[PDB]
DNA sequence: GCCAACGTTGGC
DNA sequence: GCCAACGTTGGC
């Protein structure tokens, strides 16, 4: 299997804007990670398969 | 080829 | 167990 993708249909998921004030959103570059209000809630369990 | 962002690792 | 860094890759 390939990466997952975000469910669409958790808070996170349903998120409009990036939070602006955690980690990931005011070190955009050097994280590669989504605005952690934003991340969802599926994609936080880790993997029942490896790739 | 770019870019958003997942997967994995490892430092704490 | 948490979380940032890096390499990666699906969709464009
Ligand atoms: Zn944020
Ligand atoms: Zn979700």
């Amino acid at each position: 299997n390939k990466k997952r993708k975000r469910c669409g249909v958790c808070v996170p998921c349903l998120r409009k804007e990036p939070c602006g004030a955690c980690y990931n959103c005011v070190n955009r570059s050097t994280s590669h990670q989504i605005c952690k209000m934003r991340k969802c809630e599926q994609l936080k369990k880790k993997r029942v398969v490896p790739m």
